[PDB]
């Protein structure tokens, strides 16, 4: 019984594996590695780094069980083991997106709390979670029996296979949502193409390399032409060589670690370029505590000022008691009589953080000049 | 050419079907009546209800054409329009749970005319993604005809049951995502119990009665027994007949005008029963600022003083600069002097709007009791 000459996809694949893990085994030795880095957002690249070594070494011990090696059990605890690690990677991606979005958005409301209530009921549930979806390809739902479908990769059932799309169609729902509200979030703390680039990259490539194998899973049948899943099972090994490039080496902290071995920024920039080294603010009493301003325009070195207490309720009166409110005038009179106190109180530029402001307020009537958003 | 009799669970549809337009057909017909209600968010359940006397409509013409018409391309735009109407009402519950979360979220720049915007781009889109997947798909790449494998209902392709499944699902990830969202920000107005009820029975409501079907859509073939279909297919309907009494016929202005046809709250109420009529604060300066605690006690007339601005940033040192940095007794000793200052003028209970006044504070360093969330 001699083991048939594998065809060139066989080795392919082979390599494709070995500088999987030839790539993540530098990554998991220095995130492992410096004391220092045991950040709580460092764990969950741990993570994924671990579990994309264990998919890669899978990939070559399978290959070398197809390889001179002619066993059969040692086969189906090799694709259990790759269903384990693939679903561990998509769960350490989804785990730091999380993290990543709840990172973004505590620094709103002010209020943070806790490590252990948090990370690690989502770290034990990915891995944790991952046991019963790589138990169940080899505990009873195999196809040896006679009786399972066995839809598409032999061995496997179609209703596992059909589970593991669903899953995966959820879990791009929920990824496909939180980037939304990431890039909402930080556009505002911005051009056009650059925003959008800055997460477009990231989601078209996740799906560009993990749709096909689902999407085939879905439409396909026992007897299919061989070809089609060793094309479709490629992009998922790319995705995986991928991953670390672009979620690990671009923080610059491990780039130092490595080199020692070896609307309002812009805002902000064209009141940088006109010379102004002083500008008055007109916005919205939440706007002004809320401390986004000072931080964006202490960056470029630039002072703001914000009138005392109860001229900015004059202001809370004239933007929505005034404008707002249908009281054109009273607004016009009291954003005109705050510019004026701040224009004599030395400002070279007057923002109006609302469009309430400019509705009623125009150019001629400062001297200074007059910048919106 | 006779037509043969139908079976009992023919005449089960119809009554169903007949149930919902007859219900549907009063709301929508109620919400396009009175010239007051054309709020923006009116508009969404006014689509909603169409979409659904849409459906209605469809199902008993499709009855009546099975019943001594005898036709076979009116069963086809029949079965198509159908398809039209399902899909036309889960967009529209995205559509409306998206605009709630919107809402909730800021609640200053929720009205304008970027509301409408939005309205209007989301209309827009659901009714044309329902054109795109509905009306145009069914009308070709249909079954009649040569070799195609056409699916569970007769007459649909594979290819396009498995799509509509596919967008189910990420809309059914998208809704989850949203749904954990506004209970994550809506447990900080609290009293929990009807919360959590609500959002889990909401929830709960549309997961488990769209999705007996979407997993039949994949897991069969022609060959298939008639039983399984015509039972999977009741809970859609009675979806819909449910959908009109959860999210309309429940605000009160349309109860008015049937009739005329026909964490913080549980503290507010604590004091409130304790009969302290007035309560000093201790917490972050963007809390204060918020407006939530004066707002939620003046709810029950309970009056929330906070300390003078120096103050304010003394208790933000202590708070941050103190037991946050590490240096206790600076955070202490600011937050005694505080609540010594705020007893002298007259609190009679003191609220520590953060763990790190509580950690330093306890109840025999003030005569007054304290109270934390």
């Amino acid at each position: 019984a001699p083991l048939p000459s594998p065809k060139a996809w066989d080795v392919v694949l082979c390599i494709s594996g070995t500088l999987v893990s030839c790539e993540n085994a530098l990554v998991v030795a220095i995130i492992v590695g410096t004391p220092a880095f045991r950040a709580p957002m460092f764990l969950l690249v741990g993570s994924l780094a671990v579990a994309d070594l264990l998919a890669g070494l899978g990939l070559v011990l399978h290959f070398a069980a197809v390889f001179c090696i002619g066993s059969a059990e040692m086969s189906l605890v090799l694709v259990g083991v790759l269903a384990m690690a693939f679903t561990a990677s998509i769960g350490s991606l989804l785990a730091i997106t999380v993290d990543r979005y709840l990172s973004l958005y505590n620094a709103l409301t002010y209020y943070s709390e806790t490590t252990v209530t948090r990370t690690y009921v989502m770290l034990a549930l990915v891995w944790g979670g991952a046991l019963g979806l790589g138990l169940l390809p080899v505990l009873a739902w195999n196809c040896l029996d006679g009786l399972t479908t066995c839809g598409v990769v032999y061995p496997l059932s179609k209703n596992h296979l059909v589970v593991l799309a669903i899953a995966f169609f959820m879990v791009f729902g929920i990824m496909l949502q939180l980037y939304a509200q990431i890039c909402r979030i930080v556009c505002r703390h911005a051009a056009t193409r650059k925003g959008i680039a800055t997460l477009a990259v990231v989601l078209g490539a996740f799906a560009a390399c993990w749709l096909p194998f689902t999407v085939y899973c879905l439409l396909g049948d026992a007897h299919s032409p061989p070809l089609y899943t060793y094309l479709t099972l490629l992009p998922a090994t790319y995705n995986s060589m991928i991953n670390p490039i672009i979620y690990a080496f671009r923080n610059q902290d491990v780039q130092k670690v490595l080199w020692a071995v070896c609307m309002i920024e812009e805002t902000a920039k064209k009141v940088k370029e006109l010379g102004f080294k002083k500008a008055g603010l007109l916005a919205t009493t939440g706007t002004i505590v809320s401390g986004v301003y000072e931080k964006e325009f202490s960056k470029y070195g630039v002072e703001i000022m914000t009138p005392t207490e109860d001229e900015q309720k004059d202001v809370m009166r004239g933007i929505y008691e005034g404008v707002k409110a249908g009281n054109l005038k009273l607004g016009r009179e009291l954003l005109l009589k705050t510019a004026k106190i701040l224009e004599e109180r030395g400002a070279e530029c007057i923002i109006a953080g609302c469009t309430e402001v400019s509705v009623v307020l125009k150019q001629d009537d400062l001297k200074v000049p007059l910048i919106d958003p």
